């Protein structure tokens, strides 16, 4: 037997998830040429400098995004953390489109992001409650019996 | 059982990649002390801002090459991955070194990396679309059916 | 069966980790409210750019930390790589406090924070070694047999 079928759908929004970051990545290059920033250096005009910044963030926020996607999607369940992660991503590219045109526009995308990745820790805190909080009571339980 | 050894390459790659942006980290704190840039403050000499820009798009690339590596080498195929994944982590080494010498230096191994790491995106999405479109046409197919 | 089990420690260490970076995420937030610097941008006072520059480092190392937690907690052991990886994050923790006051404070939790990191890196290393190394020497000597 295999587990593939198990992280099917985390693989596939975390794949969608890498192609968006390259579509970030080829959106950066393009400001650079358009408005003329050679390597290195990351300072120029406002337009460059929001594109650039969104691309930042994003990249920062990535991994933060994949390991909850994956600790709720194994721990609390597939489906809910994979729709999860599509609202973050989708909320993601409307957050990098936003900012790329102005530092307000970025802002009601951000917030939906925010509100799914707080969502994906949840269902991970949840899951990983559901895993110990159980045997731990059980366990404090029989220390308690004892009495006896 | 254990599932160790469907995934021991990908963790050894894994494993020398983070060693490998360790030594990127390491060259970034020399630089630090032989061009005199004081933390905080990522501003300095060209050959500094270049070896601390090199660090920084390897860092921002090392989640993605995780990802994929990992995608690819569960739903694709182990040892193909691995292989990817030993051509792109060589490939930004000497991108590192590239990049620190000069800026047009980073750009064949950086050309080399992008390859690599391409190829590893078309190896997930076509494991992952062997995973999925069976049994999709499959459903799609029993609709039509359906008639009767 | 499940693996859930393997690797619950793991899990709860790595999404204690995420909560961290979090946090560090809101303190960024509050040091551009307290320091007045609207995005993008990353300049301002020194205090500001020591909070950012922690927030950005915490963020730089996260993937780093992540990949080797499970790569040591699958390979050597689940209950050490946790243990180490709780002393990394508290570590981090100290390290981003210290920063944030002052860039000197930064050090001593630094140091901790690396020895730890270090240690799961090892731990990767010596799991990984097991693995490979026997069936390897063993393939070795029966080509040397081989003879005969
Ligand atoms: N923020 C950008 C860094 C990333 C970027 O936009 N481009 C990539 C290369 S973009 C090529 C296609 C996208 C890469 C990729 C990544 C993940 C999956 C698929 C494709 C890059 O290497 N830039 C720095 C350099 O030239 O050394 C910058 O610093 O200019
Ligand atoms: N780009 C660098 C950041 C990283 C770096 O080069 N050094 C590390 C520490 S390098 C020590 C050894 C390598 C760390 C490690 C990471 C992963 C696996 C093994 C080792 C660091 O913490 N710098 C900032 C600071 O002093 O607060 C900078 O901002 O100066
Ligand atoms: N270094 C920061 C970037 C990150 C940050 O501090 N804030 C987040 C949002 S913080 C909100 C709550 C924490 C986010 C989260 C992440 C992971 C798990 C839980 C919560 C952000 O999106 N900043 C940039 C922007 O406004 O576009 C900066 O560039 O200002
Ligand atoms: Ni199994």
């Amino acid at each position: 037997h295999h587990h593939k079928d198990e992280v099917a759908l985390l693989a596939a929004v975390t794949l969608l998830g890498v192609l968006l970051q390259a579509y970030f990545s080829l959106q950066v290059i393009s400001a650079r040429r358009a408005f003329r920033v050679s390597p290195p250096l990351t300072t120029g005009p406002p337009e460059f400098e929001r594109v650039y910044r969104a691309q930042v963030n994003c990249s920062e926020y990535f991994p933060l995004f994949l390991a909850t996607l994956w600790v709720a999607g194994i721990f609390f369940h597939e489906g809910a953390a994979a729709l999860c992660g599509l609202v973050y991503l989708f909320a993601r590219l409307r957050y990098f489109q936003g900012y790329a045109r102005s530092a307000q526009l970025r802002l009601a995308p951000l917030y939906a992001s925010a509100r799914a990745l707080w969502l994906l820790v949840a269902l991970a805190a949840l899951g990983l409650l559901a895993h110990f909080l159980p045997a731990a009571l059980r366990a404090a339980l029989l220390g308690r019996l004892r009495t006896l």
